[PDB]
């Protein structure tokens, strides 16, 4: 489809709004004083207005200013261009929509200490490190796909903190390590056969915070854990998403 780009805002432009509708308009939005219609295709149109194709760009764009704040206590996730006064702490993450994102924070607050050691596998965006740092943690995140390390990088700067952030997983973590606690946001059968290499990749007494994982696949996490020697600690869901935290 098409859009047509007016200057003005709804109320100023009313008197020409038949005429859009007319001239076929669908649909219609004012977005910054600017009004825009929307047409299958271009039309002959009096009013001055400026035809331009609509494409994923836009629909990106759009969707992106429909963005609100994301609570996950203690944190608060925003897009780089929130404001928010609250006691929450801040997490920017260029556009945690996610219930194990949002399972994985709250976890990470609760068995995460100030000092302790991290190893985020799978960082993608970085917003685990991220947290992980902001509760004063230090934290390496690892991700398999190296596009995903520069967004990382800045969603660390934008939030005033670095964790360390590498392509790879497990086993490249290892050098840095041991660690004090591992946060994993993958799926069951993924952490099932690493449990043996998750009791490796931490000290006596540390943490693995796993998600990712399927109500109906959770027994298989269970009985991999406990079959590599961790202890159960806790368990959280929202939705069909579980978070299964053990002691080492
Ligand atoms: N075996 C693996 N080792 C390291 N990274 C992986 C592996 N498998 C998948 N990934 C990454 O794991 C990430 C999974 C994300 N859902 C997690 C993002 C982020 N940690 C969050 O909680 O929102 C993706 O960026 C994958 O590229």
């Amino acid at each position: 489809m098409w859009v047509y780009r007016l200057k003005g805002t709804l109320e100023a432009l009313d008197p020409i709004l038949p005429g859009l509708f007319d001239g076929g308009a669908r649909g219609l939005w004012e977005r910054e004083g600017e009004v825009w219609a929307f047409f299958p295709a271009p039309v002959d149109l009096p009013y001055e207005g400026v035809w331009e194709e609509v494409g994923d760009e836009d629909w990106l764009e759009a969707w992106r200013r429909d963005l609100k704040p994301a609570l996950a206590p203690p944190f608060v996730v925003l897009a780089p261009w929130h404001t928010w006064e609250g006691a929450e702490i801040p997490l920017v993450i260029e556009p945690g929509h996610h219930e194990t994102t949002r399972l994985a924070l709250k976890a990470l607050a609760r068995h995460l200490r100030p000092g302790d050691k991290v190893l985020d596998l799978g960082t993608g965006s970085g917003v685990l490190a991220i947290a992980a740092e902001k509760l004063g943690g230090k934290a390496l995140g690892v991700d398999i796909d190296p596009m995903v390390l520069p967004q990382a990088e800045a969603n660390a700067k934008r939030n005033g903190v670095r964790p360390r952030f590498l392509e790879g997983s497990l086993e490249a973590a290892l050098p840095f390590g041991p660690f004090d606690l591992l946060v994993a946001n993958l799926y069951a059968e993924l952490h099932a056969a690493l449990a043996p290499r998750y009791r490796e990749a931490l000290v006596p007494g540390g943490r693995a915070l796993l998600t990712g994982i399927l109500k109906d696949r959770a027994p298989l996490v269970r009985e991999a854990m406990a079959g590599a020697g961790f202890r159960p600690l806790e368990e959280a869901a929202e939705g069909e998403w579980v978070l299964l935290a053990y002691g080492r």
